[PDB]
């Protein structure tokens, strides 16, 4: 019993990390096989990041300009190229700690955790999902960017995410393993407004499941509803809308509770329209959104 | 910025995790060296758990009766003994993978990483307080026993938790590396009932600082108080009494901020007194004690 935000076991990631540096900035890479990647900003000084012509600042920069180092020793670079917004490094070595990996790009509302690193070093991990708006709600210091994210099933990693970016109201954005940002934000220091950030309906539904698994069930009531009904609600409170998709989804916690997704619609729906009252859900005072039917499934488990 | 609840890297852990199995009970080993470690209920069905004479049922078991397995490798049992409520099994490899580590015996109020293992295979990592009532509230299902609890400080890995048991209301009690229980709990299918979980006041303050280091301030007032004022509401509100000692270990969070550890107890005091209104803290709608000032300032510097 009890219900955790728990991360995925970091060790298969920490074999990765890597310190970039090129020119007077440094950040964290990721080595697989013999290739290094990393955020394209790392050949930008803080001054370029106003206005960078990536291509043109890319001219100027050479092999040996790049320099890589896992632990405490140097590997060679032996060539390099832009895909989107990172930088693959060819290296001369292949990293021995390769995990069995995939690069995958996931959607708003999935979770997975983040391996916060500083000159190539873990730090922390933590989980986190991909807000509805393309950002994720981080704990990142300058000098984290390279940092990544992943989920891993029995021993396969699949990279999701790179910390690219700060947003100047302190939410982080980032990209997928081939370059291409969450969102419609770039890496460039400039005005990057974040669109609303909704509650991740689908979330909130499996974390009142595993509440229910794990004990806490003073929220269920006698009510059930539609999903057009629930959804005039949802939108009220900047729920996402609720599909049949993901009824489905959920499909496996309400048979091992015997509780219709519909009817747990409307117990959230009153916790919407009537608030928690002073009272707390597996431990939380406000309606949790960041654990996927996937997660409260596995967590529940004990998927390893 | 962003302040999330973060972990310790759990590689160095990971490396160590073996699954110990003695008749029909399967549990996770730790693997330091030479010697496995594991909970001595390994020996125990779930009838013996009852009324269990630990030193009896181990008279009836054998070093060939002690399965450790490390991946898919059985490792060789040469000796066994039971020190408190753990099982030291010796083999006769030392693991290459054991990481610079000591054993220490946390306090209440501390906080720490847990690696859940399921048959010495990692599933997840959460970051835990041990409670003042000497309780941790985590998530582990059957088989999770002898999983870990940890710190890392640069290199090495302090273990200071290993999982025995969880107690009929839910939450979890076990040893620490020596088999001494924290709190009052036995390795016993019995009444266990918990003293009063409060509220671990300095980390709540460190949390506070972390707020306001990271933008959240709406909680800030115009008042100051005594340490005799706080602590008549603390007591009232079932939180721990603070310490002159507790106000020097926040002295660098004070000086970092320019807010006096006083004023912040005034803060929190109106927060106690009056509720959040509604409002948020670190996105969070109660007040977070599971964040010691040192994970606050490692995590604000990125200590890596
Ligand atoms: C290194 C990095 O990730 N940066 C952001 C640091 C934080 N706090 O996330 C760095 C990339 C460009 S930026 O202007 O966002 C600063
Ligand atoms: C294997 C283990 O840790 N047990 C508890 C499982 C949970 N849910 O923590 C097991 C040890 C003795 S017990 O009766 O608590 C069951």
């Amino acid at each position: 019993s009890g219900f955790r935000k728990m991360a995925f076991p970091s060790g298969k990631v920490e074999g990765c990390m890597v310190q970039v540096t090129c020119g007077t900035t440094t950040l964290n890479g990721l080595w697989l096989d013999d290739v290094v990647y990393c955020p394209r900003h790392v050949i930008c000084t803080s001054e370029d990041m106003l206005n960078p012509n990536y291509e043109d600042l890319l001219i100027r920069k050479s092999n040996h300009n790049f320099l890589v180092q896992a632990g405490n020793v140097q590997l060679r670079v032996i060539g390099h190229s832009m895909q989107n917004c990172v930088l693959k490094l060819k290296v001369d070595t292949a990293n021995p700690k390769t995990p069995k990996y995939k690069f995958v790009r996931i959607q708003p509302g999935q979770t997975f955790s983040v391996l916060a690193c500083y000159n190539g070093s873990p730090s922390g991990v933590y989980q986190c999902a991909m807000r509805p708006n393309f950002t994720i709600k981080g704990s990142f210091l300058n000098g984290s960017c390279g940092s990544v994210g992943f989920n891993i099933d029995y021993d396969c990693v699949s990279f999701c995410y790179m910390h690219h970016m700060e947003l100047p109201t302190g939410v982080h954005a980032g990209t997928d393993l081939e370059g291409n940002f969450y969102g419609p934000f770039v890496d460039r220091q400039t005005a990057q407004a974040a669109g609303t950030d909704t509650t991740i309906t689908v979330n909130v539904l499996a974390w009142l499941y595993a509440a229910v698994i794990n004990g806490d069930r003073w929220f269920l009531n006698r009510f059930t509803t539609t999903l057009n009904d629930f959804n005039l609600v949802a939108m009220k409170y900047n729920y996402e809308p609720l599909t049949q998709d993901h009824v489905d989804i959920l499909g496996p916690l309400s048979a091992q509770t015997g509780i219709a997704v519909l009817d747990m619609c409307a117990s959230l729906k009153e916790l919407l329209q009537n608030g928690m009252n002073g009272r707390t859900i597996l431990g939380s005072a406000l309606l949790e959104d960041e654990f996927t039917p996937f997660d409260v499934v596995r967590q529940c488990s004990g998927v390893t």
